[PDB]
């Protein structure tokens, strides 16, 4: 249990979103993943914290990072993307550490989409989770998580 | 077409809000729902705007509250509570105004409860849910509805 | 037993409909439902009857409603809306009158839309079930009131 | 692109219909298909129009029979009983004419029978249901029809 | 938590209810709801307490009801009627008075009827549920009160 | 209530039943539809009845032959194959004669093949199922029709 | 028929039973099986009947049971505790004599354990299912029935 | 490889089918469970053949009587009752002996009652199912036991 | 048990063919049913091979014709169309012949479309089953069964 | 909590186990019920401890003994065979001994059969569960009931 | 916008198909992977195309490998093997590019397997689906994608 | 093929076993992954054999590793964690070698979890499964390695 003063919040970006700004734009904004980053830096700078912001396609990448954030970090903000419908293992890595504010991100309104967008497994342990807020979303999670590390 | 400075944003509360603070406080908070109402107060000052915050127990007080809103209010925050899951009217009352931005809020996070809780009706068209943050969720919500509101 | 003659016929309308003509006018049309309460006068009139036209966004209301058709009315013409899907209550309050005529209308055909609309609760006990007849709908609710209560 | 006045309308009947009279007159009444075919004479005739009232127990047949109209008629109103529930050929055969007006109808109330029929292939292409109306249900088809093809 | 001696039991009937002993005398008697009402006054009587016999159509307001007898009842015993197998509303009225003893009672027998009518969203806070008893039900829904206020569990 | 004497039991055969003896041996046996026709008209005549013993792959036709049966046969001894898990046609068809002997009967024990050849539509109806006891099945039937037939 | 003076009131108990006492107090209390008996009795006799009081954790022996009752008792209150939600047997047991009365009871409220539990094959034949009110159930058990034999 | 004449036919009945005739003869018809035995003694001896005629209400006392017949007898007619729904071990205890003919029979026809009972587990090991033919199907069943009995 | 020189492929179209090119283009194409067959012919005859192709509305004269292709045709190419999702008879009628090389073909991509036609009982006996991939399935439809009978 | 010094592990077997070696070889092997009984003896003598090893085909006979093991017992080695996928009544006789250390052993993995038999009641009771390792998993579980009920 | 002169196809195998041909040959056949990359190479010659066939175990190295291909290749060709019924991430990738020809290739014919086996979400995105036809699927991946291109 | 003494027993370990010994004692426990390596590799060498135990939190990186076993190895025993639940690549990778003996191991008992938990796509090849045994499995695993190998 870090404060946001003395570690980092980790900020994890799961598969496509490294393409972010490309893509339909309807449901994910002109925005890229840079522009993403930078709104968190700014978010959590109001609250005297910094973030440790990345991106991987690899699912097992993504349970390494949670792992690490275990160690090192005040919490973490996880847009899981494909792997929150069908990703049990990053559950079980976020559920390796009980203490830690986690708060998941959706960017598009999952409950729009398709039948199988709907179910994440990350919010059985999220502590919150924000969908269909667009990049603002990602604000939210930072705040959240400034809340609960506070 | 309004933005926060011509109208307020109404914040709609749903069945059984009427008690926060007195039940479940690991999951609902020891805040009052006037606690509640206060931050948003406050959170809607923050960009120039107001709210109309209203609670009711009635699902048909609900439908004729959003009504109201398609003409008067420059967006809604819903925390439909447990008509998230059960309540096709409002979910089709939402849908009469298709330009007004919406934003579902649940107190608690949901999809840690009860299956039949996983499921709301009201998610299919608000704009943006935010679940498991606490209070703090309707703060979010009049964040977005700021900010769909300006632009 | 009891003729168009001798009392009005009950129209009930649900949730939303007071907004007929405003919304979605490739499923609901440009009529509004003072257009529909025309309708349904006129058809009433050309059997010798009249019509008792209601609206409620309320499912409590509209019970209400129908306990008093059944002392008062000669059958009901109902657009349930949304509570077609969900009320029980509804269902119930139509089954306390076995011998009143009732026909269901949907002015949307409920099956090419989601499919949780695919199911009405009101079609169980309704005598007849119109649907995406658009507004026309109601006047051959009411014919088919008038050809059961005759 | 027909109307009444230039095409007859189709009246479709699926397998079983020929009986209609002689069996479960609870469910289906004591009308006969030749009642019916004159209730939907007499309602054609109202809007100046005719009629092509046809009745076959062989799914294949109902499909040609919904080819030829496209060509030849100003709409289809079906009766398509048993298949109704089993025919993705008769939908498919339906959907090929997207602008022809189609009204489909049931004497019985489906939705009182068994599970099974409470679902109809032919009811995401036609434009009209009508169910549990008796054989009335086709004068409500045929005046459906002329509205749809009038307009 | 109220005695008997301090409150009276509220007795909350759903939709529908109003019109019991007209219709479907099969499945709910010829008892009307006024004699139900009689039969718990009895009941509550004999164990020293009151009732507060109240019915509506609407779901609304028996929510706003069961918030009502959180603060001035004893205890609930609820027939939701149809809302039982809708009102979630309803379930989590009854799950903001967590030491308040609910007892919920059906007249019919809701495993014999349509598949929708079995589940009821009640029954998972409900400290007690009797179906199938006719208007007898309501009578063993005050006795369960009864034993629940006065017990020292 | 027409007897053994006055009118001969109709034996359906739905499609591909035509092919037996050809296909399959472990599940239908070596006889041909032709040795089964030999077993229904022997077991019939032993009761003093006779058998209209046909076969299609039409559904359509099959429901044509199921209305001839209800003026003229005695009862229905059905094999519907593959109809047996798609027709609510045939189902329908027999449905229309409420006192007709009717008994279906399954060469193979449907119940140990694929999940779909579990449900049968003409079960609901028939008086009796007779399943997986081979060609026998067929004797079996008209048996029962002879004594459904004669009481 | 029977009447509770001519008759006992059979009181059957399923599995584990027996125990009762020993294990998960907060769901089945601290009071024995014998206790329970008691308050059958003097339930009984305040209506002038007598009680036949019975446990067994085989299903078979619940069967046999039930046969002798249709012969000897006015009526049966049944707890078949895990026998409810998988015996058809005991059903159909129960489903054999139509007009003797039949109240099931539950100790627990089996509607907020595994959702296994929540569905009871003896529910159906039941005239009335008390869960959940604890030893005292078997009271309303021995008291519905009562009213039931009376009428 | 039991053959008629070395050993009887056993002829297994499930719970409450000794109360047959007693109750809903629309279904079940008036005949008694030990004229349905009459009624099967018969049929075997047309084929030369005896019966081993027995019912229980218990699931164990069925699944022993299996094991008993895979020793004892050429096969097993068996009605199941309401264990052709709910026992996987009675369908296991038939599994036991491959060879063995067995004909499962309903009185009534299980597809036209509640939806629960449109599943047996005894079908999906015996040779053959008659359902709804009435006492009739014991018949059937001892028909079929004799045809599979004989031709090996 | 016949090769491409001895015995035609056999190439069945299933109900609503006979209208390819009047309708849905997107979904169908602007070819013709008689564009097709011309397709089938280019392709068997670069084999050596001939084919006889047919088209019926009818469920049980496709199985009749299915009856045909055994003691007659080399293999067969079949475009079962709506009665892919519900001839379990069809099925049955491919079933009945062991050896017969069959080749499945959806013009339109069937996975793509509503949820009941995600499913085809023919798929379980075809030995190939070729979607979305035009009318030019048809000639892989063909290319496949020259290869199997080889 | 009876140690492995004081009292034996109960070894019980589920209905169709004592044919165990007459068939289904590959599943089950070519040993006998007799030589798992050995096998068992012999595990538990390395660990100072005794077996008790029973078999019954009777679902309630199979209760009867679990509420022995509860009072004479230091732990079960259970393969319930059929009764895994049917028996509740089991599951919760093993429920009624919270502390009685429990380990489901079946010869055959279950995952590899019909679906059906791929969910069993007792596994969410039982410490630990092994499935297809033969009769070696009997070992298995006897060395599980060591190390639970040692220290 | 590549056509198949400018730009290779990229031909994508999944999981496990690095081992083509030392197993299952009923199923996978006795063709090795290098085999199929070889008929690959061939059917793309004859249409004066070129090919990148490549083969990973890892999801997060065939998301990276789609997002490659959206700039640099003219189609994809694609069997995921496992991933096909596993991964949303992948079907993610490929919707990240709308224009480029998608297909989907199974050598085994997955609706003869079991029920898990039948459903694919690449399905829902590819052009076209290839299934039970053996190695030679991936020719008509190849034509298809050739087809598509011009 | 290769028995105890010439081979290593492979031992797999998915995702989050790394961290095995700091989190929710009560069902993995205090022994960590270390522990279970010793226990391993002394139930091996009573039976003359070795093991080589390995870890991961990547799926192709176990996948790639269960070919290795196929080679090089004498057996698998494998506790695929959340993978279990998620991954027909490891099903399919393990259904590449027929003959390999393949020991399945949960630490908790997977069937008094989550309804999600309750599936493992391993259980249809492995030849035995072990579950809520806690660490002991992996020795239980082992010794049945040894009886198959034999």
């Amino acid at each position: 249990p870090r404060s946001l003063a003395n570690a980092p919040i980790m900020i994890l970006n799961g598969p496509n979103l490294n393409l972010l700004g490309q893509r339909q734009p309807e449901i994910y904004g002109s925005d890229t993943l840079a522009d993403v980053e930078a709104l968190c830096v700014k978010a959590a700078a109001a609250h005297g914290g910094t973030v440790d912001f990345r991106q991987s396609n690899h699912e097992g990448e993504l349970v390494d990072w949670i792992h690490e954030a275990r160690l090192n970090h005040c919490g973490i903000v996880i847009n899981p993307a494909a792997y929150s419908h069908t990703s049990v293992a990053i559950l079980d890595a976020l559920n390796t550490c009980d203490g830690l504010p986690v708060v998941e991100v959706h960017i598009s309104n999952i409950h729009q989409r398709e039948p199988f967008r709907h179910h994440s497994y990350v919010s059985q342990r999220a502590d919150g989770v924000v969908a269909g807020c667009g990049v603002q979303g990602y604000v939210f999670g930072v705040e959240r998580i400034a809340a609960l590390a506070g």
